[PDB]
């Protein structure tokens, strides 16, 4: 249900020759310079990834795209760090870089103010203390399944992680729409706007830094929290609908028993038909945002400085859809 694309020896050298020179030239991913130039640098990268990655992106069918064969070092990146803060080392500068410059070939990158202090290049890592929390720094507790930003209308098209290690398998899950079970009532129902969609955890001020508590961004999501409003899960075309739910924040619409019944029909239907995508070190996943849900799977931690890590950046098609949401900033969204 995904496509797949392995880099030749010769195709991954070029690519990460590219990364490191961009890694030599920019003093980081995230600064603007960097920004505007990935996507015409992205162009050097091998013809055949470039025509991989066109093609993937026009294709009706696909969940994901994935890329193959990106060698990581584990000696040169270094331990695991214990918190995404820590986590810009540079052993893992060069295959930030790398990261989005293959996201620069399906869209515009962005963040969230009110997402790991803004940034644009994230970190998933599990941290201790947070075992059992709803964010992906949780282990020992599956990550339910989600669209990414599922209460926002300007939530990525695009879902880019790159895996730095994961030396013990641990799965990403994925779900599409069950459109085989799905009776045509239910499916009505679902793409109605009688569902509640409130923000992840990771939007709270408790998940930044304590010097950006303040910031004004955090009110529009207490906003979204506090008063949710009524939006349909399904939208377009009936035989291949995207998607906007997430199983721990979502809810129905206030005494709305058919939006109840609907939604919990949907919930047991993903279940039933998620399956898992296993990111080894120097895969890079581009999860369909709008066709599939995703969520990783239970894991106990080692916090040995060898821990699963992955770099992982959003990525829309379109930057100027959420200029509503442009936080003094294009790249970086957020409201009062
Ligand atoms: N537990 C759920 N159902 N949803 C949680 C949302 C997880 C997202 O990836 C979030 N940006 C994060 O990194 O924690
Ligand atoms: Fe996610």
């Amino acid at each position: 249900p995904w496509s797949e694309f392995r880099l030749t020896p010769a195709e991954a050298a070029a690519a990460a020759a590219l990364a490191a020179r961009c890694a030599q030239r920019y003093d980081e991913t995230d600064g603007p310079e960097f920004l505007l130039d990935a996507p015409v640098i992205a162009h050097e990268l091998p013809r055949r990834l470039r025509t991989f990655m066109a093609r993937a992106r026009l294709d009706a069918w696909p969940h994901a795209l994935v890329v193959r064969g990106n060698p990581v070092d584990d000696a040169a990146l270094g331990s695991t760090p214990v918190h995404w803060r820590t986590a810009r080392t540079p052993g893992s500068r060069p295959l930030s870089f790398l990261l989005m410059l293959y996201a620069g070939l399906l869209g515009d990158v962005f963040g969230w103010a009110t997402q790991q202090d803004g940034r644009v290049v994230t970190d998933v890592l599990p941290i201790k203390g947070g075992e059992h929390t709803l964010v992906s720094s949780s282990s020992r507790q599956e990550l339910g399944w989600h669209t990414e930003d599922a209460f926002s209308p300007y939530r990525a098209d695009y879902v880019g992680l790159l895996s730095l290690r994961n030396p013990d398998g641990v799965a990403t899950t994925l779900a599409g729409v069950p459109l085989d079970d799905l009776d045509e009532r239910t499916l009505d129902v679902l793409f109605q706007e009688r569902f509640l969609i409130r923000p992840d955890d990771s939007h709270l001020q408790v998940n930044n830094s304590t010097a950006q508590q303040g910031r004004v961004e955090f009110e529009g999501i207490a906003q979204a929290a506090d008063r949710p409003e009524p939006v349909a899960i399904l939208t377009g075309h009936r035989a291949a609908p995207h998607l906007r739910v997430d199983g721990d924040f979502s809810a129905p619409a206030e005494g709305d028993e058919e939006a109840a019944a609907a939604l919990g029909t949907l919930r047991k239907l993903i279940d039933a038909s998620l399956y898992e995508l296993v990111l080894d070190q120097g895969d890079v996943a581009f999860i369909d945002n709008r066709r599939a849900v995703h969520g990783r799977r239970a894991f106990q931690p080692r916090y040995d400085g060898r821990d699963r890590w992955l770099k992982r950046i959003n990525i829309t098609r379109d930057l100027h859809r959420s200029r509503k949401a442009w936080a003094g900033d294009s790249r970086v969204l957020g409201q009062r």
